[PDB]
């Protein structure tokens, strides 16, 4: 009786290698059961009981591989991980090939154990011993020792930039998936690509921005090519960035008309597709986006009629779709909605009291368009109230003096009904502060004021 030769342990290579092939395709509760009692079989077949004889090097290491992809069938991994350190420091004592299978096994045992500084220490070595090997001091070849390595390199990279964007870590791990998207279209993608297109709305560099993420929009024009398609929220998704990063810029410029005819194009091309895939929430983020960026994207004077008649269709476009169902969720994106509605009718509310700084007031339809507002953001705000129960600093402060000024200037009734408004109005900030026991940003000088406007409406109108 001689050693294992080099034709048995080819043929153990072939058996195991395409079983364990076949069995992870899986097309149960044995069949990957009897691939791992091969491999235990493999296992009991290796019997332990330059350098040595490389042959038993060789199959150690991938049989730890196996006990590795034994393990993680399993989900009993710590056995495996005891295993693998005893193999990583054997090969310390014992390079291209036992480290970079060490480091797979590594990367794959620690992203199993989601600890995260372990894991974080365990890739930094393993990028250190990278760079170590940049430093630099057979029969069947996938392609030169060399497409290995590179797909490994994806691999590991990729699994080390998800470790740290489990952490915070946002510039160093964009570069470094940044690195793995190169590195795959040089020889998942779209979400990598939208996170990248996430933090540099999060940077303030867009052209790098645009570049990259024009550069992912013309290969997913060249994919070339199926059940799992995903591509709808991938791309839905693609165009909730694009006028995230059209709100940035109005943003950064409000505080020509190119930025209008891209947002004509790009926006109406996102609303095809917005209402060819679904949705409920993502239609309330669609129409959201849009009267945002209605509000934002200023013109004239005249221009603003048209848009605000526009937001305003948008958002009777909103109204009847979740009325049927109405759940909680619906309050609550009932009450998100009457604060965008509010918001609205402060746009259309600074519109009028332009019209009537420069043009004529008393006008028939003019009249007739402002008490058809008045009432329906009465009702409008009676809905928001209802929000609350009839029977956190900003937006309920916003909100107050947003029905201040309704309950101020809106009407032109007998002259004591806003008066005893705006003395509610005094009476509720009160109730809120003594209820809350904190300090407000503005709502002490528009109280002041409000105090003032309380004696002057207590003189005025009595003579």
């Amino acid at each position: 009786m001689a050693n294992v030769p080099w034709a048995e342990v080819c043929e153990k290579f072939q058996a195991a290698l395409a079983l364990s092939r076949v069995e992870l395709h899986k097309n149960p509760y044995k069949s990957k059961y009897s691939a791992r009692a091969l491999l235990e079989e493999v296992k009991a077949l290796l019997g332990p009981a330059e350098g040595p004889v490389a042959q038993r090097a060789v199959r150690l290491a991938v049989i730890e591989f196996h006990l590795g992809v034994n393990h993680i069938d399993t989900e009993e991994l710590s056995a495996g991980e005891e295993h693998l350190v005893k193999c990583l420091r054997l090969l310390r004592r014992y390079c291209i090939s036992l480290c970079i299978q060490a480091q797979n096994n590594l990367g794959i045992l620690w992203s199993e154990r989601e600890e995260i500084e372990t894991a974080q220490a365990y890739l930094e070595s393993s990028e250190a011993l990278y760079n170590q090997y940049m430093k630099e001091v057979e029969k069947l070849t996938e392609q030169e020792r060399s497409k290995r390595f590179e797909k490994v390199y994806t691999h590991n990279l990729y699994y080390l930039a998800q470790v740290y964007q489990h952490l915070e870590m946002f510039e160093k791990a964009a570069h470094y998936c940044h690195s793995t998207l190169k590195r795959q279209l040089e020889h998942e993608w779209a979400i990598n690509a939208a996170t990248l297109s996430q933090f540099y709305i999060n940077k303030l560099c867009f052209m790098e921005a645009r570049h990259c993420l024009s550069a992912a929009n013309v290969i997913f024009g060249q994919t070339g090519k199926e059940l799992y398609h995903q591509r709808k929220g991938e791309i839905a998704r693609c165009w909730i960035k694009y006028c995230l990063t059209l709100m940035q810029n109005a943003q950064l410029s409000m505080q020509a008309r190119e930025l209008f005819l891209l947002g004509q194009h790009y926006v109406f091309e996102a609303k095809e597709f917005f209402q060819i895939d679904g949705y409920v929430t993502d239609h309330i983020e669609v129409v959201q986006d849009h009267s945002a960026l209605f509000k934002v994207l200023a013109f004239f004077e005249t221009d603003m009629e048209r848009r605000c008649k526009m937001h305003k269709r948008r958002i009777a476009m909103l109204e009847p779709l979740t009325v049927d169902l109405n759940p909680q969720y619906y309050l609550l994106v009932n009450r998100q909605i009457q604060f965008e509605i509010a918001h609205a009718y402060y746009d259309m509310m600074d519109l009028k009291v332009a019209i009537a700084d420069r043009l004529r007031d008393p006008d028939s339809h003019i009249v007739k368009k402002i008490n058809n507002l008045n009432k329906s953001a009465l009702k409008y705000y009676q809905l928001f109230l209802d929000s609350l129960r009839d029977p956190v600093l900003r937006p309920a402060m916003l909100a107050k003096f947003r029905v201040a000024r309704l309950y101020g200037k809106i009407i032109t009734a007998d002259p004591k009904k806003e008066l005893e408004n705006l003395a509610t109005s005094l009476e509720h900030y009160k109730f809120i502060v003594d209820y809350c026991e904190k300090h407000p940003e503005a709502a002490q000088e528009i109280e002041v004021e409000l105090e003032l406007s309380k004696e002057m409406v207590s003189l005025l109108p009595t003579k």
